Protein backbone atom coordinates (compact mmCIF):
# COMPACT_ATOMS: atom_id res chain seq x y z
CA UNK A 1 0.00 0.00 0.00
CA UNK A 2 1.58 3.50 -0.94
CA UNK A 3 0.43 5.12 2.24
CA UNK A 4 1.87 2.94 4.88
CA UNK A 5 5.80 4.48 5.87
CA UNK A 6 7.23 1.12 6.33
CA UNK A 7 9.78 2.14 8.61
CA UNK A 8 10.64 6.12 9.41
CA UNK A 9 14.10 7.13 8.06
CA UNK A 10 13.77 10.41 9.11
CA UNK A 11 10.81 12.17 11.88
CA UNK A 12 10.92 15.84 13.02
CA UNK A 13 7.99 17.64 15.24
CA UNK A 14 7.36 21.04 15.87
CA UNK A 15 4.43 22.96 18.10
CA UNK A 16 1.91 26.04 17.81
CA UNK A 17 -0.56 27.17 20.78
CA UNK A 18 -1.67 30.37 19.04
CA UNK A 19 -2.84 28.64 16.00
CA UNK A 20 -2.11 30.94 12.98
CA UNK A 21 -1.55 33.75 14.87
CA UNK A 22 1.88 33.38 16.75
CA UNK A 23 4.98 31.41 16.46
CA UNK A 24 5.58 28.06 15.37
CA UNK A 25 8.85 26.24 15.66
CA UNK A 26 10.24 22.85 14.88
CA UNK A 27 11.06 21.40 19.00
CA UNK A 28 14.85 21.30 18.03
CA UNK A 29 14.06 25.20 16.75
CA UNK A 30 16.16 24.46 13.41
CA UNK A 31 12.88 25.99 11.99
CA UNK A 32 11.11 29.12 13.84
CA UNK A 33 8.67 31.08 12.25
CA UNK A 34 5.83 33.73 12.95
CA UNK A 35 2.46 33.17 11.75
CA UNK A 36 -0.51 35.98 10.25
CA UNK A 37 -3.75 36.11 8.63
CA UNK A 38 -3.21 37.32 5.40
CA UNK A 39 -4.30 40.11 4.03
CA UNK A 40 -7.46 37.91 2.09
CA UNK A 41 -8.43 37.00 5.52
CA UNK A 42 -8.25 40.15 7.44
CA UNK A 43 -5.22 39.91 8.42
CA UNK A 44 -1.72 42.13 8.61
CA UNK A 45 0.05 39.71 6.22
CA UNK A 46 3.12 40.49 7.86
CA UNK A 47 4.02 36.85 8.37
CA UNK A 48 3.51 33.36 6.89
CA UNK A 49 0.37 30.81 6.95
CA UNK A 50 -0.39 27.14 6.78
CA UNK A 51 -1.30 27.35 3.00
CA UNK A 52 2.18 29.15 2.69
CA UNK A 53 3.73 26.41 4.18
CA UNK A 54 2.14 23.87 2.23
CA UNK A 55 2.68 25.38 -0.88
CA UNK A 56 6.52 25.87 0.00
CA UNK A 57 6.65 22.89 1.66
CA UNK A 58 4.61 20.59 -1.37
CA UNK A 59 7.16 22.46 -4.43
CA UNK A 60 10.06 21.13 -2.73
CA UNK A 61 8.93 17.92 -2.07
CA UNK A 62 7.86 17.68 -5.54
CA UNK A 63 11.03 19.16 -7.20
CA UNK A 64 13.19 16.45 -5.00
CA UNK A 65 11.02 14.24 -6.26
CA UNK A 66 11.85 14.88 -9.99
CA UNK A 67 15.21 14.98 -9.13
CA UNK A 68 15.45 11.63 -7.62
CA UNK A 69 13.50 10.02 -10.47
CA UNK A 70 16.10 11.63 -12.98
CA UNK A 71 19.19 10.54 -11.05
CA UNK A 72 17.59 6.78 -11.11
CA UNK A 73 16.71 7.08 -14.48
CA UNK A 74 20.20 8.33 -15.28
CA UNK A 75 18.69 11.96 -16.72
CA UNK A 76 21.41 14.38 -15.83
CA UNK A 77 19.23 17.42 -14.65
CA UNK A 78 20.24 20.32 -13.00
CA UNK A 79 17.34 22.00 -11.69
CA UNK A 80 13.21 21.35 -11.60
CA UNK A 81 11.44 24.16 -11.01
CA UNK A 82 8.28 23.40 -9.62
CA UNK A 83 5.39 26.05 -8.64
CA UNK A 84 3.30 25.33 -6.21
CA UNK A 85 -0.36 27.07 -5.92
CA UNK A 86 -2.69 26.44 -3.45
CA UNK A 87 -6.12 27.42 -2.32
CA UNK A 88 -8.18 27.04 0.90
CA UNK A 89 -12.13 27.29 0.61
CA UNK A 90 -15.15 26.22 2.58
CA UNK A 91 -15.83 22.13 2.01
CA UNK A 92 -19.70 23.04 2.35
CA UNK A 93 -19.60 20.41 5.24
CA UNK A 94 -18.89 23.05 7.66
CA UNK A 95 -14.78 22.48 7.10
CA UNK A 96 -12.48 23.81 5.13
CA UNK A 97 -10.27 22.45 1.83
CA UNK A 98 -6.97 22.77 -0.06
CA UNK A 99 -6.70 23.03 -3.99
CA UNK A 100 -3.27 22.12 -5.18
CA UNK A 101 -1.75 22.89 -8.50
CA UNK A 102 1.86 22.13 -9.36
CA UNK A 103 3.81 23.42 -12.58
CA UNK A 104 7.01 21.55 -13.07
CA UNK A 105 9.46 23.03 -15.68
CA UNK A 106 12.07 20.39 -17.21
CA UNK A 107 15.01 20.66 -19.61
CA UNK A 108 13.93 17.26 -21.59
CA UNK A 109 11.57 16.68 -24.50
CA UNK A 110 8.50 16.63 -23.31
CA UNK A 111 7.18 12.91 -23.38
CA UNK A 112 10.61 12.43 -21.61
CA UNK A 113 9.85 14.84 -19.39
CA UNK A 114 5.98 13.60 -18.56
CA UNK A 115 7.35 10.28 -18.03
CA UNK A 116 9.73 11.45 -14.92
CA UNK A 117 7.51 13.71 -13.30
CA UNK A 118 4.67 11.48 -13.57
CA UNK A 119 6.65 8.56 -11.81
CA UNK A 120 7.58 11.53 -9.63
CA UNK A 121 3.97 12.33 -8.63
CA UNK A 122 3.38 8.78 -7.73
CA UNK A 123 6.43 8.60 -5.34
CA UNK A 124 6.26 12.14 -3.80
CA UNK A 125 5.25 11.33 -0.24
CA UNK A 126 3.10 14.82 -0.74
CA UNK A 127 1.54 13.35 -3.47
CA UNK A 128 0.65 10.28 -1.52
CA UNK A 129 -0.62 11.80 1.38
CA UNK A 130 -3.50 13.65 -0.57
CA UNK A 131 -4.50 11.22 -3.29
CA UNK A 132 -7.85 10.85 -3.56
CA UNK A 133 -8.22 13.98 -1.32
CA UNK A 134 -6.94 17.24 -3.41
CA UNK A 135 -7.05 16.40 -7.51
CA UNK A 136 -3.21 17.51 -7.64
CA UNK A 137 -3.19 19.76 -10.87
CA UNK A 138 0.13 18.80 -12.49
CA UNK A 139 1.41 20.23 -15.21
CA UNK A 140 4.88 19.61 -16.96
CA UNK A 141 6.26 21.99 -19.36
CA UNK A 142 3.01 23.56 -19.67
CA UNK A 143 0.82 20.63 -21.02
CA UNK A 144 -1.37 19.03 -18.01
CA UNK A 145 -0.41 15.62 -17.44
CA UNK B 1 -9.78 9.62 0.94
CA UNK B 2 -13.27 11.75 0.73
CA UNK B 3 -12.91 14.19 -2.41
CA UNK B 4 -16.37 16.15 -1.22
CA UNK B 5 -15.23 16.68 1.92
CA UNK B 6 -12.11 18.34 0.66
CA UNK B 7 -13.82 20.77 -2.33
CA UNK B 8 -12.65 24.47 -1.96
CA UNK B 9 -16.33 25.54 -3.05
CA UNK B 10 -14.70 28.96 -3.19
CA UNK B 11 -11.22 30.76 -2.58
CA UNK B 12 -10.67 32.52 0.29
CA UNK B 13 -7.18 32.71 -0.53
CA UNK B 14 -4.30 31.78 -2.66
CA UNK B 15 -1.04 31.91 -2.82
CA UNK B 16 2.35 30.41 -4.97
CA UNK B 17 5.62 29.56 -4.13
CA UNK B 18 8.42 27.99 -6.62
CA UNK B 19 11.45 25.49 -5.37
CA UNK B 20 14.18 24.62 -7.19
CA UNK B 21 15.34 21.83 -4.36
CA UNK B 22 17.71 19.22 -4.07
CA UNK B 23 20.93 20.37 -2.54
CA UNK B 24 21.97 23.33 -2.01
CA UNK B 25 17.79 23.83 -2.49
CA UNK B 26 16.00 26.82 -2.27
CA UNK B 27 11.89 27.64 -2.16
CA UNK B 28 10.65 31.09 -2.04
CA UNK B 29 6.66 32.27 -2.20
CA UNK B 30 5.74 34.59 -4.88
CA UNK B 31 5.12 37.91 -1.88
CA UNK B 32 8.88 36.59 -0.21
CA UNK B 33 6.78 36.90 3.24
CA UNK B 34 8.61 33.14 3.33
CA UNK B 35 11.98 32.39 1.72
CA UNK B 36 13.99 29.74 2.66
CA UNK B 37 16.99 27.27 1.81
CA UNK B 38 16.80 23.99 1.62
CA UNK B 39 18.47 20.94 2.42
CA UNK B 40 18.29 16.88 2.56
CA UNK B 41 18.23 15.99 6.03
CA UNK B 42 21.17 14.04 7.23
CA UNK B 43 19.23 10.46 7.53
CA UNK B 44 18.12 10.80 3.94
CA UNK B 45 21.86 11.99 2.44
CA UNK B 46 21.82 15.35 3.63
CA UNK B 47 23.73 18.00 5.40
CA UNK B 48 20.30 18.80 7.25
CA UNK B 49 21.69 22.28 7.48
CA UNK B 50 18.77 23.85 5.98
CA UNK B 51 15.09 22.88 5.89
CA UNK B 52 13.22 20.37 4.42
CA UNK B 53 9.41 19.41 3.30
CA UNK B 54 8.65 17.18 6.32
CA UNK B 55 9.59 20.38 8.71
CA UNK B 56 7.28 22.47 6.44
CA UNK B 57 4.65 19.72 6.70
CA UNK B 58 4.99 19.30 10.74
CA UNK B 59 4.89 23.30 11.37
CA UNK B 60 2.05 24.28 8.96
CA UNK B 61 -0.06 21.29 10.50
CA UNK B 62 0.56 22.05 14.48
CA UNK B 63 -0.37 25.82 13.68
CA UNK B 64 -3.37 24.67 11.37
CA UNK B 65 -5.04 22.16 13.75
CA UNK B 66 -4.00 24.81 16.82
CA UNK B 67 -6.25 27.15 14.80
CA UNK B 68 -9.01 24.34 14.55
CA UNK B 69 -8.90 23.80 17.94
CA UNK B 70 -9.35 27.66 19.40
CA UNK B 71 -11.53 27.76 16.25
CA UNK B 72 -14.21 25.63 17.41
CA UNK B 73 -13.75 26.53 20.91
CA UNK B 74 -14.48 30.07 20.17
CA UNK B 75 -17.82 28.85 18.47
CA UNK B 76 -18.65 26.48 21.40
CA UNK B 77 -18.07 29.69 23.41
CA UNK B 78 -15.12 27.50 25.74
CA UNK B 79 -12.61 30.09 27.32
CA UNK B 80 -9.34 28.38 25.65
CA UNK B 81 -6.37 30.94 25.97
CA UNK B 82 -4.29 28.87 23.46
CA UNK B 83 -4.18 25.66 22.00
CA UNK B 84 -0.96 24.04 22.11
CA UNK B 85 -0.17 21.00 19.29
CA UNK B 86 2.84 19.36 18.89
CA UNK B 87 2.68 17.85 15.83
CA UNK B 88 4.97 14.66 14.68
CA UNK B 89 5.90 13.77 11.09
CA UNK B 90 8.02 10.73 9.98
CA UNK B 91 9.11 9.85 6.50
CA UNK B 92 9.92 6.68 5.32
CA UNK B 93 8.97 3.77 2.39
CA UNK B 94 5.64 2.73 1.20
CA UNK B 95 5.65 -1.10 -0.16
CA UNK B 96 5.09 0.37 -3.58
CA UNK B 97 8.62 2.17 -4.44
CA UNK B 98 7.18 5.47 -3.21
CA UNK B 99 7.37 7.35 0.18
CA UNK B 100 4.93 8.12 2.91
CA UNK B 101 4.50 10.42 5.69
CA UNK B 102 3.14 9.43 9.21
CA UNK B 103 1.45 12.42 11.79
CA UNK B 104 0.92 12.52 14.86
CA UNK B 105 -1.05 15.73 16.57
CA UNK B 106 -0.69 16.10 19.94
CA UNK B 107 -2.68 18.52 21.85
CA UNK B 108 -2.13 19.64 25.24
CA UNK B 109 -5.58 21.77 26.42
CA UNK B 110 -7.73 23.12 29.21
CA UNK B 111 -10.61 20.87 28.77
CA UNK B 112 -10.49 17.11 29.76
CA UNK B 113 -12.58 13.80 29.08
CA UNK B 114 -15.41 13.88 26.83
CA UNK B 115 -16.30 17.21 26.12
CA UNK B 116 -11.98 17.87 24.94
CA UNK B 117 -12.77 14.51 22.92
CA UNK B 118 -15.82 16.50 21.26
CA UNK B 119 -14.04 19.58 20.61
CA UNK B 120 -10.93 18.41 19.22
CA UNK B 121 -12.90 16.04 17.22
CA UNK B 122 -14.76 18.66 15.11
CA UNK B 123 -10.99 20.35 14.85
CA UNK B 124 -9.77 17.62 13.18
CA UNK B 125 -13.08 17.37 11.13
CA UNK B 126 -13.23 20.72 9.95
CA UNK B 127 -9.12 21.57 9.89
CA UNK B 128 -8.23 21.54 5.82
CA UNK B 129 -4.97 19.77 6.48
CA UNK B 130 -6.78 16.66 8.22
CA UNK B 131 -9.27 17.13 5.43
CA UNK B 132 -6.57 16.61 2.44
CA UNK B 133 -4.93 13.78 3.83
CA UNK B 134 -7.70 11.43 4.98
CA UNK B 135 -7.75 7.98 4.86
CA UNK B 136 -3.98 8.06 3.37
CA UNK B 137 -2.09 9.03 6.45
CA UNK B 138 -3.73 7.68 9.44
CA UNK B 139 -2.66 10.83 11.40
CA UNK B 140 -2.68 9.86 15.63
CA UNK B 141 -4.25 12.71 17.53
CA UNK B 142 -4.24 12.94 21.15
CA UNK B 143 -5.29 15.46 23.44
CA UNK B 144 -3.59 15.74 27.09
CA UNK B 145 -1.93 12.22 26.51
CA UNK B 146 -4.58 10.43 25.41
CA UNK B 147 -6.24 9.00 22.51
CA UNK B 148 -8.87 11.07 20.27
Amino acid sequence: MRNKNMSTIYQTSATASAGRNGVVSTEDKLLELNLSYPKEMGGSGTATNPEQLFAVGYAACFSNAILHVAREAKVALKEAPVTATVGIGPNGQGGFALSVALAAHIALEDEQARQLVTVAHQVCPYSNAVRGNIDVQVSVNGLAL
